[PDB]
């Protein structure tokens, strides 16, 4: 109850430092995502609201957490950083958008400063924001630290029982729901009926299934025709399937929001894909496989790695998401804070790399 | 045997019960025997120099896997085959020929003169294959369940698919599970690493288009492209527009009944309806909801039948037929399958109606 406090005012800050969290709980950091699934739940009232008894809840996601696999980059850790980075979006006021209101949340951790603003929690329904940070939490659930590239290329088994097709993406997702279906003690839902949870594990699927980068420029297209067209009105938030694409982009930018962020967060990030890349290149060096690009720990070309995934996927995501009016900022204009992040940093190595 | 069989199989009502009678207590080697006769036929032995001990060895692998189940079996597996292969050699007219990278030619019939086309001139050898491939594998260790039940009952599998195309999946991914699971079924040694990735991803996409729940999404993309006034139709130097032939292709095969000899849709018919009361006599066991048409004590099968020719097979037909790739004859032209598709559809109207 002391704790609680000071952690929710820490995570208000977009550039949440959780590596210092991750030090701080040091012997007991394998519960990290746990303790901030509770805290979150607690914050935007989803225990009250569809009545899940702690006991339960606290035993999935004590399995859950313990999915993730102890490597560098997609682990319990990055699932917790994405979990936070989809709170974040769907509560903090946004500029110029409506607010609307089937239940809905409230963070308690602010209230929209004015009638100025919106809040995504606003528009979207609890039941639909709650599969999407459940999502968040199972999105990399017992990643293997390979890509779907190197499953396919030596037909893993995993590749082989689906078809090549999302094969990292339909795992995490078949394998947590697996894991909440494994034993009665796990079933925090119970209170939801048929429909209800039929719908709400829809969702989250969904929501995983997105995360997939093969599928990166589908989604960015399918999203500005809807949001981004001049012609048209953006986003219709009566409509179920204009709802599901606004999480499904919301969660896609959480999984990569590093270059959005301080360069202190950013460059830790980066750290850990590279070193879960570079195990990559060692096992595909040894099965004597072509090494894939930015995998050779015999030669990073680092910049141009950062600068590449900044133009090619970070970049347009974000700039789709704040031309759509959905990105939670502050009038002057409008400041948009991780806006002036992506921007400091995609200069930073625009730079490092022409030089 | 084999000219007597080849012969049997140039009618496209081939009486397939009269084979698997005729074959007796060799009926379980039916799909293994016909898919050797139709390689051997289209000349595809010689063209990828695929070596007989372990072709027959992963096809009779294959056949095993199929159930002893009413309807989704071997005998439907090589009916499918049958209509894909059927659809793909014989003559078509007023389409263009184009070569006629390797080409098939039916060693069972020429095109009568050069106002007749066949696809096998217009669909590359390689892809042709997949296609057959796929449909000797399209329903492979079908349970004799639907997908609907197995998500309803959150059956393992489905969990596994996530609820996605669960029966389709499992088909293509238990099939190359088997394929890949011994070298002694390595039939393909001859095809390069590219030339082997690219077969297996078409026998895939062949396979995931039987899924009737994207039914009506096939459908429109193929008008889109075929049927359009406005644009030039099939462009057959194109890899998509290709694919998507033998998508609806297969999908038309897979579902043949209703366009052949009553006496031949009315014996298939009798299989899935015995395969769908099972289900039933099941769901009834477990307190479920009967699934529409599976009370075996109310089988309501005019409607059934009426709406399945009307909804499903009927606009599949019918874009197929405007988009000329139908085999047929001149006179207008008489296109065998529209009449027995009409002729069925008129009865089925007629019991409806009336009792
Ligand atoms: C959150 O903070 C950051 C996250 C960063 C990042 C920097 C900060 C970064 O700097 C260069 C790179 C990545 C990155 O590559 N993540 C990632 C990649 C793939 C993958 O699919 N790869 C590498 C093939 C691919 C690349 C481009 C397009 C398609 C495929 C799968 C997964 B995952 O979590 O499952 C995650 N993430
Ligand atoms: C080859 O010749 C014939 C084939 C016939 C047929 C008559 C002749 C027939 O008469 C009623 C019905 C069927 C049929 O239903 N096949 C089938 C259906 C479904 C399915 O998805 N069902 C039942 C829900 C559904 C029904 C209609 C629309 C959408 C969904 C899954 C699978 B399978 O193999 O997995 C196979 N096939
Ligand atoms: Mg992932
Ligand atoms: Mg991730
Ligand atoms: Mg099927
Ligand atoms: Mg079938």
């Amino acid at each position: 109850v002391e704790e609680y406090d000071s952690l929710i005012e820490k995570m208000s800050n977009w550039n949440f430092p959780i590596f210092e969290l991750v030090e701080k709980m040091g012997e007991d950091s394998g519960r990290i995502l746990s303790q901030v699934m509770y805290t979150l739940f607690q914050d935007t009232g989803l225990l009250e609201i569809f009545k899940i008894p702690t006991q339960q809840f606290m035993n999935y996601f004590r399995a859950l957490e313990n999915g993730y696999r102890d490597i560098p980059y997609h682990n319990r850790i990055h699932a917790t950083d994405v979990l936070h980075a989809v709170w974040y979006l769907t509560t903090r006021p946004v500029p110029g958008l409506q607010q609307i209101h089937i239940a809905y949340i409230s963070s308690k951790s602010c209230s929209n400063p004015d009638e100025s603003y919106g809040c995504l929690s606003s528009n979207i329904p609890a039941l639909e924001l709650m599969a999407l940070y459940v999502a968040a939490a199972m999105h990399d659930y017992d990643h293997p630290g390979r890509t779907n590239e190197f499953l396919v290329a030596t037909n893993a088994p995993q590749a082989v029982l689906y078809n090549d097709r999302s094969v990292l993406e339909n795992h995490h997702a078949a394998s947590a729901w697996n894991l909440y279906l494994s034993r009665p003690e796990y079933n925090f839902l119970l209170h939801l009926d048929h429909v209800e949870f039929e719908r709400f594990r829809f969702l989250v699927i969904e929501a995983i299934l997105a995360t997939d980068l093969k599928k990166h420029f589908d989604f960015l297209a399918e999203f500005n025709a809807k949001a981004n067209d001049v012609n048209s009105n953006g986003i219709e938030w009566s409509n179920e399937n204009d709802r599901l694409l606004v999480c499904q982009v919301c969660i896609k930018l959480a999984d990569i929001n590093g270059p959005a962020k301080v360069r202190d967060l950013h460059l830790k990030w980066t750290e850990g894909i590279v070193n879960e890349f570079y195990e990559q290149g060692d096992e595909e060096a040894n099965l004597g496989l072509p090494i894939s690009p930015f995998m050779d720990r015999s030669d990073p070309q680092l910049a141009k790695l950062q600068e590449s995934f900044i133009t090619h996927i970070v970049g347009p995501l974000c700039n789709s998401y704040d031309a759509a009016g959905l990105l939670p900022g502050q009038w002057l204009r409008i400041f948009c804070q991780l806006m002036h992040h992506l921007t400091e940093n995609h200069k930073i190595w625009k730079e490092n790399l022409y030089f």
